[PDB]
């Protein structure tokens, strides 16, 4: 056999011809059409092996468990603690409120108010209630997302390895008919599941919350956050009960063709690239490729070149995709030709990497801010109307942790929110997660991919109406262990390789 | 892939032209050639899974261990003990020997003897020493083998629960240069290894004894029989160590071709038919078909002119292999045609069921005497120069135990034996295990075979000049756990299928 497809697969032998003893001059007329068949389905079934969703597993037995001595519980502004505190109490608690203000986003500033507060018995953040957009200067970041980067700041500055928890309500979904609706926490969340890497001493986990926290729901949060779960630090809580995350490879319903305008944001990127002559392979008729630069950029006149000769006209424009009235013009403006939009693909991003302790609010605001503020903006302006595809550019740094990215990873959970959120409200909106396209780097147990392989996993995406997935080649027995060298995840138990391994 | 080999493996379809795409008329042009190649993948691939040889795994390390107590050590005629009465002397015990003669044969006569003998700690019998061949009229039986059956059925009649064992020199190949020299003594082993099935509770096991008992192999055996391989029973002895007896599967060198006059006994039997028809598409121009009733057998005649039509003189004759003069007459004869035996194929044999208990000497006798004297006859008289081959029809009931079959077993391990010893002298001999050919057995874990894919398995033999191999297909998930319903052992341990099972 792998004799066989390999004659096959390599072409121009007659090895077959022999071992099957059919002439000689009809196996050319068919070798061919069977090299295609094999090479597509060669390339189905590994692109098959790098699909992946996140789920979410119910906890069917929480094991009785109540919290213990002093815990600090941490807000801000008009957060609403009251119902969580509540929950501490009963569940066995002592609590101290220690509420904190815009000028706490600096770590020292915060780090003073630390005293008075040590051998605690957990801590617990409630800053994700914390949405208002303009109170720091000059950054355009969450409140409470700050303050979070603050918090954990001020609590290794002060030495403090007292597990630290964070909540936010309405940033996952559990399925079914639970929508998201605040993606902003999912900022936060994706902070968490940072930290739980670089400080894994003192990082407790993150907590989605029910609508309404009830009694049973608080003697279960109690229960979590005494350390009923172990090493299961991702989590949500509903009146149905307690969900644990997982990541899952996806299972192996139409058809899809770039029609009237295409948007791509990031144009001088590195993928809009690959993505331009890719969506001029499916008849795109016009590709409105933005940046900064825009026109004047390194491969800008070239590609466009390139893509005018299939047939494909490509605009090339520059606009800040972080300004309301700029992108305000430029939508406005194509209308006026007249276009009609009909698939946007948000690649802006800025990857730069830090550390929670090293990053500053500015570094944070810089990574977020192309992202995020774009995403909204995109969200706030486009017509939502007949245009019938919203694709946004994530990372695995963002469908879980990464060190190092905690930006990254808030800005590409985000998304997923946003994404979850959107459909929530019946609007399209797809974010997927690669994946890096084609050493340091690969004996992380990350793979590259082959761009035109990497698109594959779009279109099937994209045909299937999808809202979140993962694209990636892992290796996961290279992958899995680095992982958890430092912290333990049973967030990858339920993938099959991951499994054997365990054993 | 499945669809796409389904479809041509059937044929008569155009999934493929869709699949593939290359028109329509190059496909039936190709199809039947690709559908034989699978055909025949398919039948070398199951086929591969029906090989299995018996092996040797030495045992690194052996347990340091002594014997105690009592230990009769039962002989007979002039079977020398001591070498073995100073093993279990110096290596710890108090020796009763146990001295048998030709009228305890009988199991009534025998009991009478094992008075003053309850309390014992275990029992040896050197009785496979006992290859004396005329003394027990009226059967063919040679001494010791049916002093063995005697021994076991007065210990069961008299109720002695202690562990018995058997000891043989000269009745196993552990491979490299290690000769079987005593094919006769693997008799024994076979009642041996049956008796282990029929009444685990009181057999010890069975062990090989190397050329020269030392003090070394001495210590080595005395630790076997005391108890240091736990419920490993199938043991070969050397001065280069312990072996215990695994059944492995064959790893997946010429042709081979039926030249001259080839001769079959058994040839009224049931699988005679498949092999003579088998034999008819290999080329053979003559096939000497023995038999006692030979011409006037139920199907002989109209398979005789089956043969004469695809050009094969088939001579059926009537002789009783059980006759020295008889076949003497019969071989001698056909030299005066005259023609040249270049193979023989010895399928004759009376399959009767029996257990230990129950058993007479003369069901015993009945069993063994075609398969056994035939092979002596046939292996006394043959000329051993010109005919390449001698192949012996043998069962795994006889490559290892079954329930009942004691003396098929007893029958067919002499067979493998008896191959064994010839190849040590330079002589050809191929000794095929089957398996069961084509519901209440086939529960038993064994699956029934084709008679031309079971013959696909001894083409593949005498191409490799095998000498001893099984043929079968064995569902292990249901064969192994009835095999060890009662008695456990590491004999199957090494089949990977099985391993699987022990997790
Ligand atoms: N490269 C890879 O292998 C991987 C990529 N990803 C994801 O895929 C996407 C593409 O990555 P890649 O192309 O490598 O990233 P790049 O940094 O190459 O692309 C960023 C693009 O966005 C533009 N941009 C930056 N800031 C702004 C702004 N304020 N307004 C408008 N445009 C801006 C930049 O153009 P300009 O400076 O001209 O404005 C730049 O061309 C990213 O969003 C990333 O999250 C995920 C995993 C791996
Ligand atoms: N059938 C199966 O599925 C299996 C078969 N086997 C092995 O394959 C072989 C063939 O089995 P099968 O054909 O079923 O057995 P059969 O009982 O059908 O064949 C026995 C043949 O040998 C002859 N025979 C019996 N006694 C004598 C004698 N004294 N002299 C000459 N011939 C004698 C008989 O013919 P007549 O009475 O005319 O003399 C009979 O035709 C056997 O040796 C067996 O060990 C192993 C496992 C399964």
């Amino acid at each position: 056999d792998a004799a066989f497809w390999t004659a096959v697969e390599d072409g121009d032998v007659s090895a077959l011809t022999a071992a099957l003893g059919t002439d000689e001059d009809s196996v050319a007329a068919v070798l061919p059409a069977l090299s295609s068949w094999r090479r597509a389905r060669k390339e189905r079934s590994t692109v098959d092996s790098w699909r992946y969703r996140p789920t979410w597993k119910p906890v069917t037995k929480l094991p009785q468990r109540t919290l213990d001595g002093t815990w600090l519980l941490v807000s801000a502004d008009g957060v609403d603690d009251t119902d969580v505190a509540e929950a501490l109490e009963t569940g066995g608690a002592e609590v101290r409120r220690l509420v904190l203000d815009e000028s706490c986003t600096d770590r020292a500033v915060l780090r003073e108010r630390l005293t008075d507060a040590d051998g605690l018995t957990g801590i617990v953040s409630v800053l994700a209630g914390a949405e208002r957009t303009g109170a720091v200067p000059g950054t355009g970041l969450v409140l409470g997302v700050a303050l979070t980067v603050a918090l954990v700041q001020a609590l290794g500055d002060a030495g403090i390895d007292t597990p630290l928890w964070a909540l936010t309500r309405g940033a996952v979904s559990t399925g079914r008919s639970d929508k998201v609706t605040a993606p902003v926490q999912a900022q936060v969340t994706g902070i968490g599941w940072t930290a739980a890497l670089e400080c894994p001493g003192r990082w407790g986990g993150v907590v989605d919350l029910p609508e309404t926290l009830d009694a049973r729901a608080g003697q279960r949060l109690a229960a979590v956050l005494a350390g009923a779960l172990g090493d299961d630090d991702q989590i949500a809580l509903r009146s149905s009960g307690v969900f644990t995350r997982r990541i899952v490879r996806a299972d192996a319903a139409r058809d899809w063709k770039p029609r009237g305008t295409t948007l791509v944001t990031g144009g001088s990127g590195t993928l809009a690239p690959h993505l331009a002559r890719w969506l001029a392979e499916q008849g795109a008729e016009h590709l409105v490729l933005v940046s900064r630069r825009g026109p004047e950029a390194p491969g800008a006149a070239e590609l466009r070149a390139e893509l005018a000769e299939r047939g494909t006209e490509t605009t090339l424009a520059a606009c800040d995709i972080t300004d309301r009235d700029a992108v305000a013009a430029l939508l406005e403006s194509l209308k006026a030709e007249g276009r009609t939009v009909r698939t946007v693909v948000h690649t802006a991003a800025t990857i730069e990497l830090h550390t929670l302790d090293a990053t500053t609010l500015d570094d944070f605001d810089r990574v977020l801010a192309a992202k995020v503020t774009g995403a909204q903006i995109l969200d706030e302006l486009l017509d939502d109307e007949e245009l019938d595809d919203f694709v946004l550019y994530s990372s695995t740094a963002g469908m879980w942790g990464s060190g190092a990215h905690a930006a990254y990873v808030a800005g590409n959970a985000y998304l997923a929110a946003l994404a979850e959120h959107r459909r929530a409200r019946g609007l399209t909106a797809l974010s997927l997660s690669w994946g890096i396209w084609a050493q340091m780097i690969r004996r992380s147990g990350l793979e590259f991919m082959d761009p035109q392989l990497a698109l594959s996993g779009l279109k099937r995406a994209l045909d299937d109406d999808e809202q979140v997935i993962a694209v990636a080649d892992v290796d996961w027995e290279t992958y899995h262990p680095v992982y958890t060298s430092a912290r333990p995840t049973p967030l990858f138990d339920e993938v099959p390789e991951v499994q054997r391994l365990t054993a």
